[PDB]
């Protein structure tokens, strides 16, 4: 019993973090193998970033200009390329703690855990989800770059996301590890905010499902919905749209609890019109969204209380 | 920027955790050094455990079989004596913590770890975990520095969901007894200091509209937090709050002004940290440290 915001254990991922100083800059780079993968702004000074020709600031630079440090020891640059807006560093040494791993991009929506690294150091683990709006309410300081994003199903890592700048609102904006943007973004200082966000529906029903499965169902009604109806009145409220897909797969969590998807879904439309009324649902007085389908089965009970 | 539930990197953990089996229960056992910690549980226990022989316990780290040379109780946690000493073993304490004390909790199944989040020792000594069916022997810990404060070790769940467990020596945290019967948390409080601090941690990334120019004297303010079933508010505390009271600019007591007037008339359809209620698992330590 009980519901927590899980994140993976970090271990494979802590004994990848390097640190990468170039000029006065320093970040964080993910060793995997003879490669350090990190942010290609770490060779901008913060003038450059107004408008950085990247292939010219890179032209001028040369292998022993990297420097890379593992732990106590220095490692060797024997090359470097760029690949979108991520620099890849040609290392003398393959990483003996390298774990199994692929490089996925993710959808709005998922979640992943972040290992939050300063100086080639980590300092904490925390699970988020790809917002809408493609942007991350992480926790960074000024630092972090390079910090990753990963999910980790088996004993497979798979590197999802790596850290490149903060907005104006706070929030955060990165790419997959093979250098392409989540969203609109650009690694430049220029005006770029963060689109207006909307609430991840197909999360919010699949931990009304976990809340079910660990026994509370003081929100159900006797009610069901059109899945039209339902988007209707879920975009009034800033909700994401809920398509066919997101129906079929809640399919598994609707068989368990015998509860339907648009019977759930009006249950939704309910508690948006009429809020919580001093109750709570596992231990949260709003709907959360940062729960996945896949998420509620991994960490909930086979068994419905 | 940003204000998230932080765990500390499991990685020193995750090299330590073992499978136990013992007859027809499996549970997760910490390997330190030749020792291997597990719940007592797993086999009058003095009576229950001289019935066993060395080879009845066995010892699984990932795919290797650990020969067990030894077995003792302490308190409620069994020590197996191991003839190979962990190459991982990070430098660690065993350390008793306190309720309102927060720390991470890496959850394990079959020896293998699963997830790693973090909670707070309630205090009523109960801890909010998420926990399933072989998840006894599931520790709780704290990095200071690079040592490892080893504090809890899980071994039951509660009626209401809530969970009980013992510090890494076998003392129970709480009321409790290692035995199927009737056991229930007492009624739980709010960790006041913790509040004031996450109140911190809100108006250092922009969050004011609770600030108010009131302030009340500690007497009062606990007079207050007692009818809302809030933990009194100690001359500890408020010390303790003092580097978060120079940073931002408001006195503890003026901070506490501001918890009274949100205790009396609620948020009014306002958030704090993406919040709709007064979160308590975040100590001053942590607040200082994650935004640090
Ligand atoms: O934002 C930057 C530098 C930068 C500026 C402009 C564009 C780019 Cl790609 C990078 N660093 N970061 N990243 N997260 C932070 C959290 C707080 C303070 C600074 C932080
Ligand atoms: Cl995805």
């Amino acid at each position: 019993s009980g519901f927590r915001k899980m994140a993976f254990p970090s271990g494979k991922v802590e004994g990848c973090m390097v640190q990468v100083t170039c000029g006065t800059t320093t970040l964080n780079g993910l060793w995997l193998d003879d490669v350090v993968y990190c942010p290609r702004h770490v060779i901008c000074t913060s003038e450059d970033m107004l408008n950085p020709n990247y292939e010219d600031l890179l032209i001028r630079k040369s292998n022993h200009n990297f420097l890379v440090q593992a732990g106590n020891v220095q490692l060797r640059v024997i090359g470097h390329s760029m690949q979108n807006c991520v620099l890849k560093l040609k290392v003398d040494t393959a990483n003996p703690k390298t774990p199994k791993y692929k490089f996925v991009r993710i959808q709005p929506g998922q979640t992943f855990s972040v290992l939050a690294c300063y100086n080639g150091s980590p300092s904490g683990v925390y699970q988020c989800a790809m917002r809408p709006n493609f942007t991350i309410k992480g926790s960074f300081l000024n630092g972090s770059c390079g910090s990753v994003g990963f999910n980790i199903d088996y004993d497979c890592v798979s590197f999802c996301y790596m850290h490149h700048m903060e907005l104006p609102t706070g929030v955060h904006a990165g790419t997959d590890l093979e250098g392409n943007f989540y969203g609109p973004f650009v690694d430049r200082q220029t005006a770029q905010a963060a689109g207006t966000d909307t609430t991840i529906t197909v999360n919010v029903l699949a931990w009304l499902y976990a809340a079910v499965i660990n026994g509370d169902r003081w929100f159900l009604n006797r009610f069901t919905t059109t899945l039209n109806d339902f988007n209707l009145v879920a975009m009034k409220y800033n909700y994401e749209p809920l398509t066919q897909d997101h129906v079929d797969i809640l399919g598994p969590l609707s068989a368990q609890t015998g509860i339907a998807v648009l019977d759930m879904c009006a249950s939704l439309k309910e508690l948006l019109q009429n809020g919580m009324n001093g109750r709570t649902i596992l231990g949260s007085a709003l709907l959360e969204d940062e729960f996945t389908p896949f998420d509620v089965v991994r960490q909930c009970s086979g068994v419905t209380f």
